[PDB]
């Protein structure tokens, strides 16, 4: 529990809940979220906090502690010098070699394998969902309709397991294999279940390998049973 008294808040970095940069003690940069008017409640927040709270990894954004004395509360987070995976994709589009782009997707599988011990499921892994910190390291963002970032079982049933999360970070594959390029054209949800129901895929990016588009197609596969685990997959992008 954070006293209110910590925190200065300095400005507006996100909204969509609401971000802004703030200082913790009046040195070190953190990240405050605050619930957005009325969008979402503080049991909510308070549910995504005792989840993150009992969390830690290097390639996950770190939860430091909840306010609970501001109204409304706020979650204290890890501040991400970069901002979101996707606009840095796009905004430096041109600039990547192919051994950048699997290092980013290897941060983020580590993260993800993470999760998956833990057993937690992230639920709307996405290049918009991830953070680029210094020396360009990769976190995933927080957790506790996106269509375009779901497996089958997902859009159809509702049926989330750390295997819907290997669909999701295929498409995240892609993502930054495409620096940034939004998957399906941006075709509608409707028209993306209907896609993946009858068996398209995403074709496969230029600075991916032909060995790195079979990773993503594994993750793509329609039974969840069928695709690796994070543990598998990081072995597959270490090994390259
Ligand atoms: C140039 N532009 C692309 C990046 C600008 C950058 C920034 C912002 C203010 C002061 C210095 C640098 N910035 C950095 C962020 N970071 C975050 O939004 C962030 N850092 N940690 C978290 C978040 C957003 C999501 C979170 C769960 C609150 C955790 C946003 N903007």
């Amino acid at each position: 529990v954070i006293d209110p008294s910590e925190l200065t808040f300095v400005q507006e970095i996100g909204s969509g809940g609401l971000v802004h940069l703030g200082y913790w003690l009046n040195k070190d940069k953190v990240a405050i979220k605050t619930i957005r008017e009325g969008a979402m409640s503080e049991e909510d927040f308070i549910e995504e906090a005792e989840v993150m709270m009992k969390l830690s990894h290097p390639k996950l954004v770190q939860l430091y502690g909840v306010c609970l004395e501001q109204a409304p509360i706020c979650l204290v987070f890890e501040f991400m010098e970069h901002g979101c995976l996707s606009d840095y994709l796009r905004t430096q589009r041109g600039l990547f070699a192919a051994e950048t782009l699997l290092g980013m997707c290897l941060d983020v599988c580590e993260g993800m394998a993470y999760l998956e011990e833990a057993s937690v499921i992230h639920r709307d892994l996405a290049a918009r969902n991830c953070l680029v910190g210094e020396n360009q390291v990769i976190k995933v963002s927080d957790f506790g309709f996106p269509v375009k970032w779901a497996s089958p079982e997902v859009f159809s049933f509702s049926r989330y397991s750390s295997k819907s999360d290997v669909w999701s970070f295929g498409v995240l594959m892609w993502e930054v294999f495409s620096e940034g390029k939004i998957p399906y054209e941006n075709r509608s949800n409707s028209e993306v279940v209907e896609d993946i129901s009858t068996g398209f895929r995403l074709y496969k990016p230029r600075l991916a390998s032909t060995h790195v588009y079979q990773i993503m197609n594994h993750c793509w596969k329609e039974r969840p049973e069928d695709r690796p685990a994070f543990s598998r997959l990081l072995r597959q992008l270490a090994a390259i």
